[PDB]
């Protein structure tokens, strides 16, 4: 199942100690992302080394010799004026530093392999100014990833060499020329030899680091969309039959089958599931009979974005774990091999695939978000999840709802493709491009919204639960004061069942601003049912009754509240997840008597999803799931 | 390999007489197209007849014992004819789709009557289908206007129009009549069963995928011909590049490519080309041919991919409820949601959008001078080129298919609307990007069309110029004896004759502004300063005055012998001999009168029909 | 003309002092744009207080006597509710600041029933450099750009959670920003809250910097078309007006008028006319369509961008808040002017406009880099002469093919991706700011693109100069030594014919290579003219002619060069901009020879693009045009 991978990817991003460059491991994208993000994650490069000199070897003396290999003695000192013309980025804005030592990483097992000609020494060279936080400023645009992430990849060249225009970063505040950073590291510039500026500027680095982070990034907000869909099923009161493995045995997309798995698996032994029956056996025929397709149809949704997901993740792997500059030095068979290695087309169409993967996503939390926003759509709930009960000054999460439309709207947007875009480029030498880089930065794009998207959900459903579970303490309350009233005043077991029925089966939120208005569901179906008896039994009990009910209804409704405010989840799978925002995040049920802005609220979600906690939650969440 | 993937599918296409469709036996895209386009293939639908009846029985007596389960029947339909006639599916779709619907009922998981069935099977081999508006499906209760036509067939209404063969359209009832059915009365749940499935999108993109896998390899292919004719370096598909970069795709194309071209008569002349004047030309070929198999790449595995997922749609069940009788319970869920398919339809049309751009790139090299290594500008064989303009047409045409296409790659699962009072708040529109992925094939063929029939012009060329450069030698070596000039000035001047490409002087060859003659006058000049001297002069003086009694008469000669050889050595010759002979071309010149569209649509058509198969399997024929 | 409407605009931009915002002058993007990049421009609310307070207290009377009347008769629970975006990335204050006028504006009609207090406030905050961090997504533009705007509303209310930010670093949460500028909290009155939160404000400010942005660099992408044809041996003719008249777009008569102006008096095509009249039937008769149909290009681009102006100023002077209250007529008028779509769709074509110019853009520089295209001028412009190790503006190239591509994907629309948004009530929705900030994102790119090309032109007036002077020497030292060797004039006027039609790039590298053009030329000649005068004299002399010139010949281009890196161009209209690059920006001919990277280089031009220094050699430039 690609759940036992994902979470094999996220253990390996906590896990990993050190990163093993050796030209045999393979560096995942969980690696990649784990040196980006996580400094105290050091470089190992392991003494490959033999093959890494017999290369260099090969190569500086065919240059003696005159032999004829491109980008040797070949045009494109041959070597500082191929990086001087790519030194032409502007600063408008610029590639990350967790982009930058990304690339940088990637660049150094690209050499590993015995193929490129670089020298041992560069290779040191770039492992110790990873591990000592160095890494050049780099312009955002310029790349078309073909001839390789050329220009962004100049400015590490240029700072290798010591070019006074390269700004370097040491750590998060420092910024000194290249020279001064070398100076810093025990480094001098080095003067590149034969092949050397070809063999750094010439690879995929760039556009594949963005990609690295990028799919890491998807493996997992993918795995906890999937995971939230059966909150959702828990909070809107959905039919948990949608997930029975029947249904995807006979449809058998991998990705539908293995989705379906884990949300039948969740729900099992649900708790809300519990309360979800109860309430479609109450006015039975008067309910939908079946979910609406945010829920319903997730599995076969999530069936194609499961799949991208995961196969564009094997394929950045593969050109993180490649030699992708040109020529290929074949030195055991003593040739120089030309070709196209530096051409990031795998990564590129597969950033564009991915994009509308993510849009994919998006579009079903949108449609979930808008179903629990809206009273006729979420099975009890109130419109906008307004605790209220003063409905006039608590307009609940509106604002979210409203910028849930404009995250899905902008992320739509964002999933065209990139490739589609190829210029005739570089003296129409560049006739293909893969446009990589700029793909996988829209990608990027794509997934910074999709983290907004999740962190409104899952706040959503926190304040779903709340209301869950006040809704059916606050039944109660009404079923026992409509029942120990019914005593008092002496009305018969007729009148009493008919009063406990309309308590059990109206739904609480509809009356709860005013439980005593008349105009309200509760006392319409109490005196819809008070008439009935009448003609059923054919008074002055009946009209003590409804006084004796604003006497003691609402204050015991607002004490029950009131109490809530200052339990089913904790039998629920999801419960990691609530205790995380509640009492991790410390936030609590949302009120206009809770002074924090639903942005207060939902940021520390978000800055949750961004930073990787979220990660705990949902690892304890799935313990067990096989 | 890929590619023996594809070669196998294009067999079975080819092979396959009838189509076994009995719950078990997986149906393929192949067996689809075949279905839809070749009407001796017929449908054989097996007695899976028992567990389609326990399950239409199952929900038959949930219905004389009146219990009540969600999931009458005629104003399902009623409400479902709601499409306009503006356009229409073709036939072949609905015939696809009805295919694929009565499939999803082998599995007896959606309670219609075996006789329906029945009834589908007589309808397909009958060639009987209903016409069917392109519009309205978004595909996820399934695509319910479209196939509300097929069921308003089977209940005889009048105002469903139906085929029969080409040429006969006749109100539904009267169809049904003339194939010994009668109109059915719907039972429980078959209304449902009947409109609710991913039928119409699944069928659009099983012809889709089809078509995707025959054309990519024959893209893949057509890189090996396009490196003969451009005089590529071969060495952009040696192993090992591909083995330090394993993307499966990479490595399979360049695979095919290597292979291709590893004995090749024309790398023979390459070779030779860049061995004269070697430091003066380049050391790389462009992008467009030397990165073709990282293009490729992932364009094949998009493609391969989508062919798992899209059949793995057309052996499903996909209506609901799912009806599991052994367990006494409908099953609600969403099977008729076409988002696997409808997704893998996006990436598929970015892909063939890749195939689009690298065929227009290589084109382009092909029609410029500059780039296609002595080939004349738009591949015009002149010699008068005020008066040929090749394939300039052909050019222009190529940009405007390449634009186009790249524009319809934009997403269509992007657009998705909260649909039908907001219950398809989710909804695949497989069927709309299915339509789209096909309309981007049909601009491919185009591209393909052009690029093939190019590059049998470039043969030509490369032919000719071969024989025209041994004519233009033997004339100077010849000329440079009668004259008396000394062996230093005759291997000079044979040098020049050599070298120069032919067509930047075969307009004129005597012309003293043009290549030979400025490359013949420098070397005369440098032959009176290495020797010296009034004869040296006389003799050099009528060597050059000679050259316009004997030279254009003879390369004239050649040529319209030529117009009235390393092919035959070539992989490509079942392609050029196809093209050449089978469609009955000839090297395009302004004395040939046929049209650039007389020659290209008959390529087209053939690569529209099939028959390019025959050539492109003689080509990969050993190959493992 | 639109090419003095936009002269008006920069103007404006230039010279104005105060903004008045008084409900009847109309504020112009220059103005919108001038405040929030000049801050030394300060907003001026003239005292319009008269009917502002009419309106507010026929609010506040409603209040009063409890009038029941929907959307006027609270506060601070519709600004909690919308306090909902979440930071990433912001809305910069440049942009926040321009929303600040524009809602203080929208108020001057008097028909928003805000207190004039309120405005004041605004003005202050204005002029003190005070406003909110603003969140950069969650605005659909439909109930008007609400999350950001409750920033704005947040920040005058003194929420403490609201950070505002007081000039470039100074962050303070609200209250203390209040207290540093002498502004108290308000306490919200009756439709206090709609109004500031319920308008088009925040789409509409980036919208008139964008739009004051795409009339500058659409002059300025139509006057380098000028630039353009001189440096590369373009026909004039392109322009002329009987071509335009009998074709009578109006963008395309007034940019064709615009270039023959240009170009009637120019140095550098009386050049182009010598060039072609050498060799006539070798060289092209016609430009490429990138110069030729530059006319007929531009129209369209032309007249989107100047109605979008129309539109976004129209939108800039409007009441776009929800009620509109007609005190007037004691009544409350509901509609909807916060919806946004005036804005978001014309946002979308500009936006497709730049696309188009960038295009054109792409298409000038490709063919300027590349021999077979430039008429003379070397590859990649490399000055050489060592081409072996000077790539020249390669890099420069490759940056403008990504440029370019990422410049099309961005332009496709916003305004097509509409979703059905809070609770299916804004079942449209403009997504007006989504669509501003992506044209926004275009025009930094076109920027970059402009830059470069200007960074190259002027590289190419250099190399045209130095090239005039080369051929010279040429001519000259072919001359002299024709004479010093007593050469017949048969023989002399050949060999002068071929030191004036060889283009001197060609063999600049080395000129006395016999397998260059020139010796090759020089070669052709000398056998034509020992046949045409037919002899052991003349041969004796025309070796003695050779050795002579590999003695000399080579040294006086050296020379004549050298000099050169230590005219034309003075005569031209485009003088200023040269002027401006070289001189003024401090740059030089680009080569092997020159330290600074073509990054420091164009950094210098784009920093003058994006700071507005440009317009100075653009007027300079344009100066007599009427």
């Amino acid at each position: 199942s690609h759940v036992k991978d994902i979470l094999g990817l996220i253990n390996a991003f906590n896990e990993v100690k050190k990163i093993t460059v050796d030209g045999t491991t393979p560096i995942t994208v969980a690696h990649v992302a784990a040196l980006a993000r996580r400094h105290d994650v050091k470089v190992a490069l392991e003494a490959c080394r033999a093959r890494v000199e017999t290369c260099s070897s090969w190569v500086q003396r065919k240059a003696e010799d005159g032999a004829d290999i491109y980008g040797v003695t070949t045009g494109f000192e041959l070597q500082e004026s191929l990086i001087r013309c790519l030194l032409a980025g502007v600063f408008t804005d610029e590639l990350p530093a967790t982009a930058t030592r990304s690339a940088m990483l990637l660049r150094l097992n690209s050499f590993t392999y015995g193929c490129s000609g670089i020298r041992w020494e560069v290779m040191e060279a770039l492992e110790k100014l990873l591990n000592s936080n160095v890494s050049p400023k780099v312009p955002l645009r310029g790349s078309v990833s073909a001839s390789g992430d050329l220009i962004p990849l100049a400015y590490i060249a240029g700072l290798l060499i010591g070019k006074p225009s390269v700004i370097a970063r040491i750590g998060d505040d420092v910024e000194v020329p290249a020279p001064e950073a070398l100076s810093r590291v025990g480094l001098r510039p080095f003067k590149l030899q034969a092949k050397e500026g070809l063999a750094l500027v010439a690879g995929t680095s760039f556009a594949t680091a963005v990609a690295s982070t990028v799919m890491y990034d998807a493996n997992v907000l993918l795995l906890l969309v999937e995971t939230l869909c059966g909150m959702f099923c828990e909070v809107i009161f959905g039919r948990e039959e949608f997930a029975h493995p029947l249904i995807h045995k006979v449809k058998p997309h991998p990705g539908q089958i293995e989705s379906a798995e884990l949300l039948e698996w969740l729900l099992r032994s649900s708790p809300f599931q519990e309360l979800s029956r109860e309430y479609y056996s109450i006015d039975k025929l008067k309910k939908p009979k079946q979910d609406r397709y945010a829920l319903r149809s997730s599995p076969q949704w999530l069936a194609p974005l499961v799949q991208t997901i995961r196969d564009a993740t094997t394929t950045v792997e593969t050109e993180v774990n490649s030699a992708n500059d040109n020529p290929i030095i074949d030195h055991a068979n003593d040739r120089a091999l030309h070709g196209a290695n530096f051409q990031g087309s795998a990564v590129g169409f597969y950033m564009d695939y991915v994009r509308i993967a993510v849009a994919g996503l998006g579009k079903l939390l949108f449609a979930q978000f808008t179903e629990l926003m809206i009273e006729y759509y979420s099975n009890g709930l109130p419109g906008n999840l307004s605790l209220g009960p003063d409905l006039s000054v608590d307009y609940g999460l509106k604002g979210l709802d409203i910028a849930m439309a404009a995250y899905s709207s902008e992320l739509q947007y964002l999933a065209n493709p990139v490739t589609t875009h190829v210029h005739s480029a570089e003296q129409h030498n560049q006739d293909i491009n893969s446009l990589a880089l700029i793909s996988a930065r829209k990608t990027e794009e794509a997934l910074d919204i999709l983290k907004l998207m999740i962190a409104s959900h899952l706040t959503a459903m926190c304040q779903a639960v709340d209301l869950r579970q006040l809704e059916e303490a606050l039944v109660k309350v009404v079923e026992n004061v409509v029942s120990t009233l019914a005593d008092e005043c002496g009305l018969p077991n007729d009148t009493k069942a008919r009063l406990l029925y309309v308590a059990k089966a109206v739904p609480v939120y509809t009356y709860l601003e005013s439980p005593c208005d008349p105009t309200l569901p509760l006392l319409l179906g109490l005196k819809q049912s008070c008439f009935d008896t009448i003609l059923a039994l054919h008074v002055d009990r009946l009209a003590e009754f409804e006084k004796r009910l604003s006497d003691r209804l609402e204050n015991e409704m607002t004490a029950v509240r009131v109490l809530y405010e200052k339990v089913r989840i904790q039998g629920s799978k999801f419960l990691p997840f609530y205790r995380f925002v509640r009492e991790e995040l410390d936030t609590g049920v949302m009120s206009a008597r809770r002074e924090q802005t639903p942005q207060e609220d939902v940021q520390k979600v978000f800055d949750a999803i961004a930073d990787g906690r979220i990660t705990v939650p949902l690892l304890h969440c799935l313990q067990g799931f096989l």
